[PDB]
């Protein structure tokens, strides 16, 4: 098998969210032929790949990662020739099309659900995963095991007509597929992949890509968070006894038969273990998301914020950018998605228009730099930020928010304090930071639909918009436009350099090297803190000229970096 790869591997991805990038019809929701409209926008923006999240039928309990039907379209989106027309329509424009491939869990709304809970003599029974109760001291029905689903509550829903319980990771209307069961197997490799291989798509995001295989005796998860009864099962489920096996099965069955590329969501915390997803040799999949660098300045398992130690940050990129040049892997990089806030808002200033410009820029350098495949979230390039603290909780739609926030209205009894800083959380981590409709314009909900939205537009749209950053050579559009331009035409070292730390213990400034084998070598310092700060080029680099600085070239002070400013210089 001798591919492609150059494609994926240099090409920038746009991540498009169907219900949030543009409603065509003045309904609130987005839809296909919105996105089909706008993709002269995305060209524009310098992509090659459009990764499209879940469009497919679905009730939309988890916003399209709960899908009632992987072969038909959520009708609001539009209609199945839609999708079709979408494909052509990216092509058309040289853009490659990627769709979300969520096969851990189906809808129980999904027919193959409807009847495998049923009965428990269905034909479809072990489709799924079905486990008796247990019994406590005192004679009460409890769960098989302490699972905490990722949405809370345990994972494990009680099905009374069968008594019996059904294992659900995520929200009780997410049932998690039985992966030993070899016919379910074959059913979704024909449903959710091959069937739109077959229809011409360049690839798939495979969802939660650890966590298919469950060991056999489902036992406790650690004590992860001190105390709590219910335990977040991660640490077992990720990378299980027939993970390898199931995506050599995919690899061999689907993904090898077409030209495409496969980023999984999740990858393993040591580099043997990554290079098992990764590596060429294994012919599974191409490249992995890590949750390491978004879990910085946050723990997801027990909900509470953090500083982000500018040590461990360092760590954190080193860890992943080291398979690009010494192995035979690759790797992507991104700061934003569907499931995240903003990230000016998290590793930057939001405070003031010029901050938001000034971070953007920031930023950019910080993804232009690195090594693997680069990601954008549809938003991100003109630098929109979290929701403000005056957006109170109510319009904060997303299941997880809600989940969590009622999770802390019950187990505190309304404790109000508990409540604002469970509020607090949410307003800096929260997945509807992303999931506010794009700004297009300074019109109605910034362009974005004739109608209501479906979830609030960020209220800073008059500022920041699309048509207002267009005509600006200074706007952070026009940055991101221009420091890909540089990442392509520097791409032996941006894209497939090998990256080194220097300075390790510097807390204030990051600096790091991009070598490629030919030779050529650039040296790139990132003033992460928000007051100017001693910086001296020439104590890490024997001769330097400077490419381009994120504050402007000519603002660029010698023996200081300024602050928020991120520095390229070629070197050696
Ligand atoms: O499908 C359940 C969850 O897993 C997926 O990986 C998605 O990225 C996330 O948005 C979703 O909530
Ligand atoms: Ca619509």
């Amino acid at each position: 098998q001798e591919r492609n790869t150059a494609w994926w591997r240099e090409g920038t991805v746009y991540q498009v969210y169907p219900s949030s990038f543009k409603d065509s019809n003045g309904d609130g929701i987005g839809d296909i032929p919105g996105i089909i409209s706008k993709l002269d926008y995305i060209k524009s923006v310098g992509t090659d790949i459009v990764w499209l999240s879940p469009h497919y039928k679905s009730p939309q309990v988890d916003m399209g990662y709960d899908i009632s039907d992987y072969k038909a379209i959520h009708e609001p989106y539009g209609t199945f020739d839609d999708c079709i027309k979408l494909i052509q329509e990216c092509h058309d424009r040289g853009l490659k099309i990627i769709f979300d491939l969520v096969v851990n869990h189906t809808s129980d709304q999904h027919e193959w659900f409807k009847q495998s809970r049923s009965s428990k003599s269905n034909a479809k029974r072990d489709w799924y995963i079905w486990k008796p109760a247990k019994y406590d001291e005192q004679g009460n029905r409890i769960p098989p095991n302490n699972w905490e689903s990722y949405f809370g509550g345990s994972a494990w829903e009680w099905d009374e007509e069968t008594q019996e319980y059904y294992l659900h990771l995520f929200a009780k209307e997410q049932p998690d597929i039985n992966w030993r069961n070899l016919q379910a197997r074959e059913a979704i490799y024909k449903d959710a992949i091959l069937f739109w291989l077959d229809r011409g798509i360049d690839g798939f995001r495979i969802d939660t890509v650890q966590i298919y295989s469950k060991p056999e005796d489902f036992p406790d998860a650690p004590e992860r968070v001190p105390g709590q009864k219910l335990q977040n099962p991660s640490i077992i489920v990720e990378t299980g006894p027939q993970l390898h096996e199931i995506l050599q099965e995919m690899n061999r069955k689907a993904f090898s038969k077409y030209d495409i590329m496969t980023v999984g969501e999740g990858s393993p915390p040591s580099l043997e273990k990554t290079l098992e997803y990764v590596s060429s040799s294994r012919h599974e999949i191409d490249m992995l998301f890590s949750f390491d660098f978004g879990a910085l300045d946050h723990r997801e398992i027990a909900h509470t914020l953090n500083d982000i130690d500018m040590v461990e940050m360092k760590e954190t990129v080193y860890r992943w950018q080291r398979l690009v040049g010494k192995t035979d892997g690759w790797t992507t990089f991104f700061l934003e998605n569907h499931d995240s806030g903003r990230s000016i808002s998290r590793f930057a200033s939001d405070a003031t228009p010029e901050a938001r410009n000034r971070s953007t820029k920031f930023l950019a350098v910080l993804q232009a730099t690195m090594s693997g495949t680069l990601y954008l979230y549809q938003g991100q390039e003109i630098g929109i930020p979290n929701l403000p603290d005056e957006v109170p909780i109510e319009e904060y739609k997303d299941v997880n928010s809600i989940n969590y926030y009622n999770a802390v209205k019950e187990d505190t009894k309304n404790d109000p304090d508990a409540l604002k800083k469970a509020k607090k959380y949410l307003q800096k981590v929260a997945r509807d930071h992303a999931r506010s409709p794009m700004q297009w314009d300074a019109s109605k909900h910034s362009g974005f639909t004739d109608g209501e939205p479906w979830m609030i537009v960020n209220p800073i749209y008059p500022e920041v918009n699309v048509a207002a950053q267009e005509w600006d050579a200074d706007s952070g559009l026009n940055f991101w436009r221009h420091i890909l331009k540089f990442r392509r035409q520097h791409k032996d070292v941006m894209v497939y350099g090998t990256l080194e730390v220097l300075d390790k213990e510097n807390t204030k400034v990051f600096t790091f090297t991009k070598a490629s084998e030919s030779g050529r070598t650039f040296l790139v310092a990132l003033n992460f803190t928000d007051k100017a700060v001693d910086y001296d080029v020439d104590q890490f680099a024997s001769k330097s000229t400077l490419l381009l600085s994120s504050i402007g070239n000519v603002h660029h002070k010698s023996g200081s970096l300024q602050p928020l400013e991120a520095v390229i210089f070629e070197i050696h």
